[PDB]
């Protein structure tokens, strides 16, 4: 069935050496959500430092191969910062809120979080706030985070999925990340 997915992404010079390795996870799990569509899956993005900066909203395009070259051209250009709660609030806010662009009515919303650092300032009031608001919250931990922090919010359970290493360690996850994607619809 048709669901709206935003991704948030940790982005800034310190972790431009992960784009590469990121993006083929994103590809993945772009494919999860199967065919793109009005009537189908969209996919919205927003990347964070200190600051969060929206990239593009979930009607923005239906064409997976214009989405892809977004997600490729994606700015690694920030200063350091892991602010992953003000990103979590501007993307219920401006992309998967009801009045946001692209949202669709009586379609499931999702919100996937990809973190690969220790996380710093509060985290539980905005991913509340956004389960409150009936959005469901996923994250996968990459190598470099704190795999407890996403899994310690007491809001409901979140589906976490940690990459206990970059190489299968990693696959595993994504793999069980992007299941857990096509079941929310
Ligand atoms: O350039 C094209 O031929 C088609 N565009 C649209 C998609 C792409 O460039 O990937
Ligand atoms: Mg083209
Ligand atoms: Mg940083």
């Amino acid at each position: 069935g048709p669901v709206d997915v935003v991704f948030l992404l940790h982005a800034t010079r310190d972790n431009a050496h992960n784009a590469e390795a990121v993006r083929r996870v994103l590809e993945r799990l772009v494919s999860a959500l199967g065919p793109l569509g009005p009537q189908a899956a969209q996919v919205g993005l927003l990347t964070y430092s200190h600051r969060p900066s929206p990239l593009f909203p979930l009607n923005s395009s239906h064409d997976l191969g214009i989405i892809l070259r977004k997600i490729r051209d994606i700015p690694y250009v920030d200063p350091s910062g892991n602010n992953l709660g003000t990103a979590v609030t501007t993307a219920h806010r401006y992309l998967l809120a009801s009045n946001a662009p692209g949202r669709r009515q009586q379609v499931p919303g999702v919100m996937v979080l990809l973190v690969d650092e220790p996380l710093r300032g509060d985290i539980l009031s905005p991913i509340r706030e956004a389960q409150t608001s009936g959005l469901k919250v996923m994250a996968l931990s990459l190598v470099g985070a704190d795999p407890e922090q996403l899994r310690r919010l007491a809001t409901d359970p979140i589906q976490n999925f940690f990459a206990v290493d970059n190489g299968p360690g990693l696959d595993r996850a994504v793999s069980d990340l992007a299941v857990a994607l096509c079941q929310a619809a």
